C-alpha cells in the first residue's frame, strides 16, 4: 500500500490500519465513536495526506479551471476556495473537489485519493486551447484536517497570522509550527475546522506540535472511520459510494454548485438533464443498530424505489443513518424498507438534510 509522510506517527500511537483507496491509512487511533466525539466536542485531528493536489499556472488560470468545473470560478477573488464538481461530455460526474483562488495566475485543486490519476489525466487531455501549465504536486504534499468547535481557539497559538480573519471558505499562506503551510477555514465535519497545506517533509513536526496542543485541549487524532462518520452526519457526498460517472449533480442534490450560465464541459447535458430529474438522494434513518451497505435495495411498501449509497451509524444522533439514491417520488417522512442479505427487511425513515450541522460557519 501507499503510506502518507504520516504513517509512522499512526503505527506508533497503535492505531488499527485499514487499506483505502490504495493507502495504508488510520481506521482509528482509540475508537471511531470516541474520535467523532472529540471532533463534536473539540477537536479531532485527520490527516488526509492520501489526498491529491494539482497546481494550475498560467495567464488563463482562471478559465481554465472555470471551463473544467461546474461551479462559477470566474468571479472568485484572491484567497478564496470554492467546492464543486467535475462533469464529463455528458454531465456524469468524474469527481467532487475544491479549487483555490491564489492569484489570477494560480489555482490549486484538491481531490480525492482514488481519483488522482483519472482526474489529472483529465484535466491534463483538456489544457491544450489554454495558457496553463498544469502538475501533480501530490507526490511531495502532505494535508491536515484539524476540525472541532475548539479548533480555531487551540491551532492559533502555533500561526502566525490571526486565523479569525480566515473567513470560511478562504485561506491564506502562512506559517504553522514554524513552516510555510497553507491555511485554509475548510473541512469535512460539519464543525469549525481548518485545513493545513504543506511540504511533505514538515508533516512530521507540524503533526507533533499540533498532538502536544491535542492532550491539553482533551482533543483527538481521528481515523477514517470518524471522518467517514463525521461526513455523512454532516452529510457530504464520498465519491464513489454517493456519486460517480452515472449520476449528474442534479440527482445528488449538488445543483447548487452548478451555474449553467456560463460555459463548461457537460454543460449541454446538463442542460437537457435539469429538465428531467427523475432521482434523488434521501437521508434516512433506520430501526435498528445494523447499519445499511451500498448497493442495498430501498423499498416503498413493496415497490422498489432505488438503492443505498452511503451507511454508517451515528453516535450524535444514535441512530444507524444512510444515504440513499431513490425515485423522485419519495418523500420527506416516507416509510421505506432496506433489504439487507437474506432479504431481511429493515425499516427506515426519510428525514430532512442534513441530519446534523455543528460550528462549521458560513
Ligand atoms: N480541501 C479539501 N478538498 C477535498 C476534500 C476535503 O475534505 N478537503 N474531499 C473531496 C470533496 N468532498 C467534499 C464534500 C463537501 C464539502 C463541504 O465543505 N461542503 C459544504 C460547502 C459549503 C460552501 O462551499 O459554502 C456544504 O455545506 O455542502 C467539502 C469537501 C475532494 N476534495
Amino acid at each position: 500500500m501507499k503510506r502518507t509522510p504520516l504513517f509512522e506517527k499512526h503505527v506508533e500511537l497503535g492505531a488499527k490500519m485499514v487499506d483505502f483507496a490504495g493507502w495504508e491509512m488510520p481506521l482509528y487511533y482509540t475508537s471511531i465513536f470516541e474520535e467523532v466525539m472529540a471532533v463534536r466536542k473539540s477537536v479531532g485531528m485527520f490527516d488526509v495526506s492520501h489526498m491529491g493536489e494539482f497546481l494550475v499556472k498560467g495567464p488563463e488560470a482562471v478559465s481554465f479551471i472555470d471551463f473544467l468545473i461546474t461551479n462559477d470560478f470566474s468571479s472568485l477573488p484572491d484567497g478564496k476556495a470554492i467546492y464543486s464538481v467535475m462533469c464529463n461530455e455528458n454531465g456524469g460526474i468524474i469527481d467532487d473537489l475544491v479549487v483555490y483562488k491564489v492569484s489570477p495566475d494560480e489555482a490549486l485543486m484538491v481531490v480525492n485519493a482514488a481519483n488522482i490519476e483519472k482526474d489529472f489525466n483529465w484535466i491534463k487531455s483538456h489544457s491544450k486551447n489554454f495558457d496553463v501549465e498544469v502538475s501533480n504536486i501530490s507526490d511531495t504534499t502532505a494535508l491536515i484536517a484539524f476540525q472541532g468547535p475548539k479548533a480555531q481557539e487551540t491551532l492559533q497559538e502555533l500561526v502566525e497570522d490571526g486565523l479569525e480573519e480566515i473567513a470560511y471558505y478562504s485561506f491564506r499562506k502562512s506559517i504553522v509550527a514554524g513552516v510555510e503551510t497553507l491555511v485554509s477555514r475548510t473541512g469535512y465535519t460539519g464543525e469549525d475546522g481548518f485545513e493545513l497545506m504543506l511540504e511533505a517533509k514538515n508533516a512530521p513536526k507540524v503533526w507533533d506540535a499540533l498532538m502536544n496542543l491535542l492532550r491539553k485541549i482533551d482533543g483527538r487524532p481521528a481515523g477514517l472511520g470518524a471522518r467517514d462518520v463525521c461526513r455523512l452526519e454532516a452529510t457530504y457526498l464520498l465519491y464513489g459510494q454517493d456519486m460517480d460517472e452515472n449520476t449528474n449533480p442534479f440527482e445528488v442534490g449538488l445543483s447548487w454548485v452548478v451555474k449553467l450560465n456560463k460555459d463548461f464541459v457537460g454543460k449541454e447535458a446538463l442542460l437537457k438533464a435539469k429538465e428531467k430529474v427523475e432521482r434523488k438522494l434521501v437521508a434516512l434513518e433506520l430501526s435498528g443498530k445494523r447499519i445499511a451497505r451500498k448497493g442495498y435495495e430501498v423499498l416503498k411498501n413493496g415497490e422498489r424505489v432505488g438503492e443505498i449509497t452511503s451507511g454508517n451509524f451515528s453516535p450524535t444522533l444514535g441512530k444507524s443513518i444512510a444515504l440513499a439514491l431513490v425515485s423522485k417520488s419519495v418523500k420527506i417522512g416516507d416509510q421505506l424498507g432496506v433489504v439487507f442479505p437474506g432479504g431481511k427487511l429493515v425499516e427506515a425513515l426519510v428525514v430532512k438534510k442534513p441530519f446534523y450541522r455543528g460550528s462549521v460557519r458560513r
